[PDB]
């Protein structure tokens, strides 16, 4: 299992603009287009991102391209963030995947906000961190995904996704 397959399980693939769990305009593999309520705003963003007139629809190839960019950008973001980098650096391969997943879903700033949890992960207090992370809007809003991530930080294995 790798970060790409893991994200693909959590996000799914959609080749037409769609609304995410929060109601925002998205395409492909969880690529947020705009937080704007306008489908038009969304189509514009889309064409700008792809480099063609897409008319709200992309190909598999285009989706996978956006995906490669977003994962790359999530990683680089962690590495540049002063709160995130040290945690990432302290973690094993599986757990690092979990932080990338979180970053991809909620942005650098958002994960950087989980101060107590980050500290616990740094200290390798697995179970305590699992309990802390569950006390969040994140967990109450997308519980199955948050539990997968949380289980992964907990055990340091891919079991939660070996199901799926």
């Amino acid at each position: 299992m790798n970060i790409f397959e893991m994200l693909r399980i959590d996000e799914g693939l959609r080749l037409k603009i769609y609304k995410d769990t929060e109601g925002y305009y998205t395409i492909g593999i969880g690529h947020l287009l705009t937080k704007s309520p306008s489908l038009n705003a969304a189509k514009s963003e889309l064409d700008k991102a792809i480099g063609r007139n897409c008319n709200g629809v992309i190909t598999k190839d285009e989706a996978e391209k956006l995906f490669n960019q977003d994962v790359d950008a999530a990683v680089r973001g962690i590495l540049r963030n002063a709160k995130l980098k040290p945690v990432y650096d302290s973690l094993d391969a599986v757990r690092r995947c979990v932080l990338i997943n979180m970053v991809f879903q909620m942005g650098e700033t958002g994960v950087a906000g989980f101060t107590n949890s980050l500290r616990m992960l740094q200290q390798k207090r697995w179970d305590e961190a699992a309990v802390n992370l569950a006390k969040s809007r994140w967990y109450n809003q997308t519980p199955n995904r948050a539990k997968r991530c949380i289980t992964s930080f907990r055990t340091g294995t891919w079991d939660a996704y070996k199901n799926l």
